[PDB]
DNA sequence: ATGAGACGCTGGCGATTAGCTAATCGCCAGCGTCTCATCTTTATGCGCC
């Protein structure tokens, strides 16, 4: 239905789809690339608030007694 | 040694037939961001030929 449905399916099945549609991903991600304000890469870690904030808490707790 | 010259309802209707700008007002107008640097310039503050 959307254009993301093929995305997270070739993302994710590592079998060999249609050359068109694998086109169609492609070009549509870089027709709407995004914004290049964050520099380096961002690699999905816990992808949550929670967890990363309680690692947080934890950095706080070991450096100030 | 005779046989030409002298020429109409239109105007006033209807009724087709055909064709055209203009005056009034309303609507409604591509726009969204960020980065980066770059220079200026201003407010105040300090010096005598």
């Amino acid at each position: 239905p959307t254009i993301y449905h093929l995305r997270k399916k070739l993302v994710d099945s590592t079998d060999k789809a249609d050359l068109r549609l694998i086109y169609l991903a492609l070009a549509h991600m870089i027709k709407f690339r995004g914004h290049f304000l964050i520099e380096g890469d961002l690699n999905p870690d816990n992808s949550d608030v929670d967890k990363l904030f309680i690692q947080l808490v934890q950095t706080y707790n070991q450096l100030f007694e």
